[PDB]
């Protein structure tokens, strides 16, 4: 039995995690770590828990050692559903498709800033900035404010770990206080001068039949923000790395663009930026072999599910043509990712431009293994130095 702490961010930065997952799925599908924390590791157990929200609740909060906050992802139905339908319309496949030109322009702009150099950090220069700009435009973040909001967002999720230092914990709290002050100013201004963005939509929203409190407005806005700017970035970087480490996949996708939809799904399965989500049990229950107590939280291990040999043949092989590919990177059930269509378009347009404008893109050193972020919620590549043949900007 692996001696691991599933709340320790270092576990998810270690490249031993998938070996630990394999042991869980084979010996104790609903695993208990060294501290007794329960975690569903099989595709089956995760699905079954997602399908029983009355037993596996979100109302205790989605994080292990953290109370629930006034945001829809920390809510059960009917309260959660009333919130989601306040922002549902703008995230449909058809409404997301309308933003194609805008997102494409952002992609080309970000590649223009490095194309003359012949080298860059794919994470810092392309993967991270693109979704920041996209969700920022939806939330009302000004372009000159993007880097600041992303710095706050980084500080909010980078140090989530049972082994967080006192100093790092203070960085997280300071960033939330900073975000809190700025956004409360924005919330009031959107009440005096309503605009088109999402914050303005929530500010003027009503739930049977009262307006949302300022505490909720701040938290719902943060939910959308972090969902946008701390997730897709990791599928971009980690998925592009798989194309670069298996250039037969890069080549295959290069000569046939119609394979891009399937490639995006395999990137999502492989990277699984959200490593887990918590569920609180409303009653004692025997769940797929493991006794669970009322009031304790069980983790849904999305990456473990995404490599479950019971569902995916040769899951350690990256195959852009993988069909079926019913991965659980976006989860399942009533909390199924709101921005799943937005994220897929972000990944498709950026990858399409990387293949076209950086056609000979390579890792600086294919031998070295790239470091992962030691956090217990969302995690991905810290950096990704790349090289390519320079080209003139498009303007
Ligand atoms: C690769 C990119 C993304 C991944 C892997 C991802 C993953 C997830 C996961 C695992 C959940 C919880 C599902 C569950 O517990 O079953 C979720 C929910 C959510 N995500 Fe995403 N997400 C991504 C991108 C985005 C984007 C771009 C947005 C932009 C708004 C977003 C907004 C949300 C929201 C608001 C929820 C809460 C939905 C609810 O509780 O009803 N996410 N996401
Ligand atoms: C769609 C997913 C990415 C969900 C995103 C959830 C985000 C909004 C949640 C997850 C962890 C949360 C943080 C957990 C730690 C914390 C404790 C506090 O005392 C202040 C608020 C903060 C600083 C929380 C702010 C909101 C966060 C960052």
């Amino acid at each position: 039995a692996p001696d691991v702490d599933l709340a320790d961010g270092n576990f998810y930065a270690s490249r031993e995690a998938r070996a630990a997952y394999r042991w869980m799925r084979a010996n104790q599908p609903v695993f208990r770590d060294r501290n007794g924390l329960a975690a569903a590791s099989t595709y089956q157990a995760v699905i079954d828990a997602e399908r029983q929200p009355e037993l596996f609740s979100n109302a205790g909060g989605i994080r292990p050692d953290q109370p629930a906050l006034p945001m829809m992802i920390d809510m059960d139905d009917p309260a959660h559903l009333l919130r989601r339908k306040l922002v549902n319309a703008g995230f449909t496949r058809k409404r997301v498709k309308d933003k194609e030109a805008s997102i494409a322009a952002l992609c080309d702009t970000l590649i223009d800033a490095v194309c003359e150099r012949g080298e860059c950090d794919f994470v810092r220069d392309l993967a991270a900035p693109l979704p920041m700009a996209v969700i920022g435009d939806m939330l009302g973040v000004r372009p000159e404010q993007r880097d600041m909001f992303l710095r706050w967002s980084d500080d909010l999720v980078t140090f989530l770990s049972s082994h967080v230092s006192q100093e790092d914990f203070q960085i997280t709290m300071d960033a939330f206080a900073a975000y809190n002050d700025f956004t409360r100013a924005t919330i009031a201004a959107r009440r005096a001068d309503p605009t088109d963005d999402l914050v303005s939509v929530l500010v003027s929203s009503e739930v049977d039949g009262e307006r949302l409190s300022d505490d909720e407005l701040v938290m719902e806005t943060l939910l959308i923000l972090i969902g946008g700017d701390e997730t897709t970035r990791h599928t971009l970087s980690g998925g592009t790395e798989q194309l670069l480490r298996n250039r037969d996949q890069w080549d295959l996708l290069q000569r046939d663009p119609s394979l891009l939809p399937g490639a995006i799904e395999e990137m999502l399965r492989w990277t699984a930026p959200v490593k887990n989500m918590c569920r609180v049990l409303t009653a004692d229950t025997e769940f797929h072999g493991t006794a669970l107590c009322a009031g304790e939280k069980m983790m849904l291990l999305f990456e473990s599910a995404n490599f479950d040999e019971a569902v995916f043949c040769e899951p350690e092989k990256f195959d852009v043509q993988r069909n079926p590919n019913s991965h659980l990177a976006f989860g399942f059930g009533t909390h199924f990712c709101l921005g799943n269509q937005l994220a897929r378009l972000e990944l498709s347009l950026m990858t399409e431009r990387v293949l076209r404008r950086l056609p000979d893109l390579r890792l600086v050193a294919d031998d070295s293994v790239l470091p992962l972020r030691p956090a217990n919620f969302v995690s991905g590549l810290e950096s990704m130095p790349v090289v390519f043949t320079p080209s003139p900007p498009l303007g």
